[PDB]
DNA sequence: CCGACGTCGCATCAGC
DNA sequence: GCTGATGCGA
DNA sequence: GTCGG
């Protein structure tokens, strides 16, 4: 209901989880802390001890004691500690550069490798998706507002268009859900003459293509089906430039294309209370199909699908159009 | 006591 | 050269 | 770290 309710707490949660995964590497504590931080943003009462938080279905003992010491002392111990820690701090801020995972991260400043500056004087050592991460830290970290979101997809779907007028692409993220800003930009793309059952260069062609009209300017990555790059809008003829924006374009099969929709229209955590809820009812569901559960429990052949709302059929679930999945 | 905790595509690395 | 494993991001 | 077999 409101942020300032336990921010206190769910700031510290969320710190903590992101030292679990980006110094210790543990993955599922970093999960555990943001289920915790999750549930006790949406509890609707000011958290006056950890017992009463523990009643709170993801929260156990050891977080309970946190807040506690939290409570009363408006502090936690072992963050004030790991905060001012120069390994554990610089191998947390090294993640935020995209390329940069935890094992990388914990490599750089191993040999002495702490900040954006000694990444800099180190372009040998950093990989391609790594340099183009550190070329574009500040704006891989604004985001998007939607008015700039609208001209990206005018020129998505006009080039698009251009290359092949049977070509189908839909932006998809938060964009979709209508949001007055996104992170970056989710597309996704069909073509009649790719399907589960089945042309060679299908998403180069396009992204060839935004590269000529000069849109897109790097590549993370490109594969067959999958692509991974930045773009810029171009900008007025004595104005100032825009950021440089993420792009992702994703290359799915035509009769597979309304579970790629739902699944990259999301949100992220929506997408998950979803296909959980499907397991929980027969049903499992990815980026391409739902398939039903056995009685063994193991899955069999890919159901028909012609809509989103076929998906929500399946696991008796009522529909919500995309502006309402954000949880 | 201790195992589960989501999954996909791509770059890169370990190893034959 | 090749297959398979791991890191990574969404 | 938490839940649950
Ligand atoms: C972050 C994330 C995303 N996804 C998938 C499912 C999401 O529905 C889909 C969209 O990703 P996104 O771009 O992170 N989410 P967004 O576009 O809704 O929010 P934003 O404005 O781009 O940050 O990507 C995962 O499967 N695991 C993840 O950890
Ligand atoms: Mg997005
Ligand atoms: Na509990
Ligand atoms: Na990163």
């Amino acid at each position: 209901p409101q942020e300032t309710l336990n921010g206190g707490i769910t700031d510290m949660l969320t710190e903590l989880a992101n030292f679990e995964k980006n110094v210790s590497q543990a993955i599922h504590k970093y999960n555990a802390y943001r289920k915790a931080a999750s549930v006790i943003a949406k509890y609707p009462h000011k958290i006056k001890s950890g017992a009463e938080a523990k009643k709170l279905p993801g929260v156990g003992t050891k977080i309970a004691e946190k807040i506690d010491e939290f409570l009363a002392t408006g502090k936690l111990r072992k963050l004030e500690k790991i905060r001012q820690d120069d390994t554990s701090s610089s191998i947390n801020f090294l993640t935020r550069v995209s390329g940069i995972g935890p094992s990388a991260a914990r490599k750089f400043v191993d040999e002495g490798i702490k900040t954006l500056e000694d990444l800099r004087k180190n372009e040998d050592k950093l990989n391609h998706h790594q340099r183009i991460g550190l070329k574009y830290f500040g704006d891989f970290e604004k985001r998007i507002p939607r008015e700039e979101m609208l001209q990206m997809q005018d020129i998505v779907l006009n080039e698009v268009k251009k290359v092949d007028s049977e070509y189908i692409a839909t932006v998809c993220g938060s964009f979709r859900r209508g949001a007055e800003s996104s992170g970056d930009m989710d597309v996704l793309l069909t073509h009649p003459s790719f399907t589960s059952e089945s042309q060679p260069k299908l998403l180069h062609q396009v992204v060839e293509q935004l590269q000529k009209v000069h849109f897109i300017t790097d590549t993370l990555s490109k594969g067959e089906t999958k692509f991974m790059g930045v773009c810029q809008l171009p900008s007025k003829n004595d104005e100032k430039e825009y950021p440089h924006r993420r792009i992702d374009i994703r290359l799915i099969p035509k009769d597979q294309y309304y579970c790629g929709v739902l699944y990259f229209t999301g949100s992220d955590i929506f997408a998950k209370n979803m296909r959980a809820h499907a397991l929980e009812k027969g049903f499992t569901i990815n980026e391409y199909t739902i398939r039903p559960l056995g009685v063994t429990g193991v899955a069999g052949e890919p159901l028909p699908v012609d809509s989103e709302k076929d998906i929500f059929d399946y696991i008796q679930w009522k529909y919500r159009e995309p502006k309402d999945r954000s949880e």
